[PDB]
């Protein structure tokens, strides 16, 4: 597999993301500014004080971070960073990407995370017809080669996971890998792993999912995908949160239509009114995403690297962390740019356009 | 009311449109080229011969044309041209506008034709829910001030006419004013007239509607409207013909969504996929058309007149015939253009930009 951080670096990444007042956006900026997690961690106390806080912010020790990384390994969870095997590329490109993603899959099956994914979400209280449609859609997308990503929820999510087991499905957990919600889906999650899929989470081990953790996780469902399909949704359905994240991130949103009188079609019909793509079958999605979805650059890779470059020098490390693109592919792109004459190479692995 | 043709001119218009090989597009070009129907009628025999036809094309006499105009008056039908009271303005702007439109309304009620219209069309074999929706939609649009135009068909059309009687509805007939199809809708048509609406037709008196007359009439339903709403439509529904005409003419098309499993939602769902506006209520239409829908020019009038002008001189007659805009309003627009310095006035009422 591809590895981008030393064991010492992964420990420092764990210490930093778990630090008080450090979220995914803070982490990004800290690395952008100080060049490494090690360097960021040193400034953490003085930054807080100079910022005007009363007291020191909590910062996990080296030992606490190491224990958490080992505790995860003991139950089959690998903690991966952008650019590494197991970290889905599209996810690295969101504004608040998780610096470390805990991925639980069979030992040789981590590559499921490199495949193109479609999110299928919708009502927890779903109609019989919605469940049926969600299941057929997931089976059809899987047969076309997509991984189905969803949130292990009651209703639409589980129908989509259940029908995509054999082609590969990913579940995004709202809490720790060892604290599954809903409890009735523990069996399903194990079947997902056993059929060469994966569970992913950014939360600490032992973290019991709380009400507020569910919306937060939705950005990862949309973030890893090349498209989000909403099957059914009344007003106030949590699945419409996934749709809203998808739109913020620039992912295409697909919605299944229904009758104006159908309460479970109110949210999906409204998505369409607001610009989501109306779908009646998997082919509508496949045709839409065909457009986009080894050191060889994939569709979009060159464009995404160019976009992260500018008149101010950046590290190849930074480009990998910010784009999720494998090290080999980023190197190929920078090489293409340089000897087309469009790249300036500076001291210590730093590059400009 | 507004009158644009003398009785002698209307007779010549009747002779010409009823002439062998002269359709609405031919009529337009003949007037564009020869300046009047009288002048066109003289060339008709020599044009046909020089065109390479074997024999003379049939041309109605003055007496036959006059008899048809009088026969229509005897049952309450007025034959109107673009620019006149009773001729709906938007209809005059289609490529194949009827030169004379037979309009049947109460004596003082011809002004219903100047009001903004929304077409409501759909399945002849409609669901209970579709009929209900069509009825509520027509009543709501009518209460907002629109006239509902439709084709007197079984299913969706009649539900829309029935619910819009009191605010005003227009029926487009596939045949003569005295040959109603379906026969079961004779009573309904009379109720439309009695409640200050209208029936319109471009067909001769005594013309029994044939299979092929139905599609031809659909362009008038869409043509007179500022928008066409399709309520339900399976594949091959005749209502999708109205939608296709609407799109060719540049009218906005609205479609009511349904479940992917609903056979009556296949055509409407597909319209949406192809760019029609998804609606779940009258407000979606009202908001969409707000944008657009006395010598005072209305929204769009100035733009439409300017578009018909060019470096080559045209008559004010031509502009009225081609735009459907009242004589007084066209004169106001040309006056605005001229003394803004943008108009050239030539000999014999001819103008250029």
């Amino acid at each position: 597999g591809t590895t981008v951080l030393t064991e010492a670096q992964r420990i420092d990444w764990m210490r930093l993301i778990r630090a008080e007042n450090v979220g995914p956006r803070t982490f990004r900026s800290l690395i952008n500014h100080f060049g490494s997690a090690r360097a960021a961690l040193e400034r953490l106390p003085e930054l807080a004080r100079r910022g005007g806080a009363a007291r020191a912010g909590r910062i996990p020790s080296e030992d606490e971070a190491r224990r958490e990384i080992e505790a995860g390994r003991r139950i089959g969870v690998e903690l991966v960073a952008p650019g590494e095997t197991g970290y889905p590329t599209r996810l690295a490109t969101i504004d608040d990407a998780p610096p470390l993603l805990g991925v639980h899959a069979l030992p040789e099956a981590l590559a499921v995370m490199a495949r193109p994914m479609i999110a299928i979400v919708g009502s927890r209280n779903a109609s019989g017809a919605g469940l049926k449609f969600a299941g057929q859609l997931a089976a059809d997308l899987g047969a076309a080669g997509f991984v189905v990503i969803s949130g292990l929820a009651r209703g639409i999510d589980q129908a989509a996971h259940r029908a995509s087991l054999s082609s590969g499905t990913v579940a995004v957990l709202a809490g720790g890998h060892d604290k599954i919600y809903p409890a009735e889906h523990e069996d399903l999650l194990l079947d997902i792993i056993q059929t060469r899929g994966a569970a992913i989470s950014e939360m600490p081990l032992g973290h019991v999912p709380r009400g507020k953790d569910f919306p937060r996780r939705n950005r990862l469902i949309s973030g890893a995908s090349v498209g989000v399909a909403v099957i059914e949704a009344a007003y106030r359905s949590g699945s419409l949160i996934t749709a809203r994240r998808a739109a913020d991130q620039g992912r295409e949103v697909f919605a299944v239509p229904g009758s104006p009188l159908d309460p479970r079609a109110a949210g999906t019909n409204d998505l369409i009114k607001q610009g989501a793509t109306l779908i009646t079958s998997a082919s509508d999605i496949v045709e839409a995403v065909a457009s986009i979805l080894e050191g060889e650059p994939d569709t979009g890779d060159r464009t995404r690297i160019l976009a992260l470059l500018g008149p101010s020098p950046v590290g190849i490390d930074d480009l990998i962390r910010l784009s999720g693109i494998s090290p080999a592919v980023v190197r190929t792109i920078l090489l293409e740019l340089e000897l087309a004459g469009r790249l300036e190479r500076h001291g210590g692995s730093l590059v400009s356009l």
